[PDB]
């Protein structure tokens, strides 16, 4: 599934699976 995730700076999303 996909959630947002931020990297102390940056915000990105992380959708998982393959």
């Amino acid at each position: 599934q996909c959630r947002r995730l931020c990297y102390k700076q940056r915000c990105v999303t992380y959708c998982r699976g393959r």
